[PDB]
């Protein structure tokens, strides 16, 4: 009858309400393969946020599409899921203001120390001691490199230009019309900015891009912004840089290993750390929401998603 | 030389570039308790904050006030202008700064990203997974600026770039701009649904953020204030946040700084900030600068740099 869609583990709740549309659920309580019984062998579907093991996906035969909840989907095996010609689709644009949003307002925390700022006042030192210190940083005159420059980066770039800030940016390919500089390397952007932001997909060719030459080239005024995916940031490198005072600070929104963010970073008074939440507002989340459903929806019903990824380029063929 | 009392807590800088021209006479508060008879012969001041009259009244020669910020409500203008004391602020230095900090502010109040840190720091993440999802955002807000002067339209300029709706509320209307004027705060706070104030402290704005303005901004509504405390109710405030009249606040400033009322504090939608908005560096020491450069001018040329639109006046001397 109806399409049988898994949902491994934690999903918003917008996304289960509304798959009875045309779908039956089929839930687990994480994503491991060892939870799949014999009655869950017909399942067509999966949504899913965060990793979606291989061994998971591979214990579903009729498995036809993978609607992966965010931007990004690299936990999704897409050379798997590619090579089993499965559809894989993500959430892009509905969440590409909301995102780029949070990261000028990381930034801003970053430079000016606004949530220190409220802990001095909520903890009474304004009343007893005067003043919260000045902030040694500031986004007057800064340069501002952006490691990506696609959907999102573009959409931080806007913003930036309107706080009149130099802008500059890295990329495989340069995307001409726009008016930034281009550098065709990241190290050499690096060493002629003092702010950088990444933004690129977290993947093979963007594994520790941000590594130790990079922090370096960066300089003592630099300051690190993180919104894309942490695995892009040599994490021990940066926790290193900051000790050292190779950079002046850091803002993370995303981490090597959620919800892990190694005790050292968490020492630091001139960096800013947020839980992941680059896109956790109700009103986008609940875009996201139904961006994965609507995916799903128009896949069975038209045979073609709304936002399949780059590698899967595929149209439904019922078997 | 001209000697220029500094009462009180200001920026070092200031103190450091006195003596290009000056003999500087400190006091530990500004308090006319603390005036000698060999201060009597004191030709300018230099403040941050308040100057009361009794203090700037204990100077027969005193012929001009550099205040420490652009906001100058903490000098009496009505009598320095009685007395013929010219009174300078400091502008543009400190504009790009703090419509940074606005903004900063409004992405906070709306996002809660200083509670998303803290759930972090204290290890919830691990323990009780997710921060909750904000149940406020930025996008397709309806932004109405209360001001837009220097710092005003540095901020309309920054949130044109964020894609949403910008309006504004002044006494006069500024042509040459695309966005909406509104030539009431209560009109402009119903349209809109979300509200920066960015006026001086004057008693043509003092409580002018009341009960009425706040209900016509609504129940998706958020206030921002970065101008000065008295233009806000701050009991009515207290009063729509508990009654969700509002969504939320980000405040920078207060009725009776560095007191904030308890009941502020306890709200999850309210982000504060104890009167931060110039505060790095490279801005106070802009700020700093200004003042000492406006001491300077007048004592040197007649012609101050930036003295205030209620003293326009020139210097005579003997
Ligand atoms: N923190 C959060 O909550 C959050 C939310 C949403 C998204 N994200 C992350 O942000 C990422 C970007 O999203 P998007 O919508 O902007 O994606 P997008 O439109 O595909 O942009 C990706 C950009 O990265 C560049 N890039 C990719 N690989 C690169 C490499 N090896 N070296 C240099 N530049 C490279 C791309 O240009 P070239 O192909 O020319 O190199 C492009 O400019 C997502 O993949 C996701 O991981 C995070
Ligand atoms: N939080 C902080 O750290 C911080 C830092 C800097 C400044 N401030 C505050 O920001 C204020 C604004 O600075 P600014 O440089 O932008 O000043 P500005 O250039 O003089 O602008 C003041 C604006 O307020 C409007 N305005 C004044 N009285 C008004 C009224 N009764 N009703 C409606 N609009 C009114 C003015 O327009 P009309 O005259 O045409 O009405 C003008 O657009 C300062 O006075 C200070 O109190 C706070
Ligand atoms: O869209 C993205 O890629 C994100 O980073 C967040 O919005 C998702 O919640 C996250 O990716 C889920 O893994
Ligand atoms: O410039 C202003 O008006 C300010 O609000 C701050 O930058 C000052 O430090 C403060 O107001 C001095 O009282
Ligand atoms: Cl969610
Ligand atoms: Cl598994
Ligand atoms: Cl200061
Ligand atoms: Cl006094
Ligand atoms: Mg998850
Ligand atoms: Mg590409
Ligand atoms: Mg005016
Ligand atoms: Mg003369
Ligand atoms: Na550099
Ligand atoms: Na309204």
């Amino acid at each position: 009858s109806r399409p049988r869609i898994l949902v491994p583990g934690k999903i918003n709740p917008r996304v289960l309400e509304r798959l009875p549309e045309m779908f039956e659920t089929v839930r687990i309580e994480r994503a491991d393969a060892a939870l799949v019984t014999a009655d869950m062998r017909d399942v067509s579907g999966i949504a899913v946020s965060g990793k979606l093991p291989v061994p998971l996906m591979d214990a579903f035969p009729s498995l036809e599409i993978v609607a992966n909840f965010g931007v990004g989907y690299d936990g999704v095996d897409v050379s798997r899921a590619a090579a089993r010609g499965i559809v894989v689709t993500n959430t892009p644009d509905v969440l590409t203001e909301e995102v780029a949003d949070t990261a000028i307002g990381l930034l801003l925390n970053t430079l000016r120390l606004l949530p220190q700022a409220e802990q001095w006042l909520r903890q009474g030192r304004w009343v007893r001691e005067g003043a919260f210190p000045l902030s040694p940083l500031s986004l007057r005159g800064r340069t501002v490199g952006l490691f990506g420059l696609g959907r999102i980066g573009l959409a931080i770039a806007r913003r930036l230009e309107a706080f009149g800030v130099s802008i500059a940016y890295h990329t495989r390919t340069p995307r001409e019309g726009l008016g930034f500089t281009y550098h065709p390397t990241l190290v050499g952007m690096a060493e002629a900015v003092d702010t950088l932001i990444v933004i690129v997909p977290g993947t093979a060719s963007t594994l520790k891009a941000v590594n130790a030459d990079v922090l370096s080239a960066l300089g003592p005024k630099g300051v690190l912004i993180n919104v894309g995916r942490g695995s892009t940031v040599d994490e021990a490198a940066l926790v290193t840089a900051l000790q050292n005072g190779t950079i002046a600070g850091a803002g993370l929104d995303v981490f090597e290993n959620e919800p892990n963010v190694p005790e050292a970073l968490l020492s630091f008074p001139n960096v800013s750390l947020l839980p992941h939440v680059a896109s956790a507002s109700v009103v986008t989340r609940n875009a996201m929401s139904d961006l994965v459903v609507d995916n799903l929806k128009a896949w069975f019903s038209t045979g073609e998603a709304l936002t399949p990824v780059a590698e899967t380029p595929f149209r439904r063929r019922a078997i």
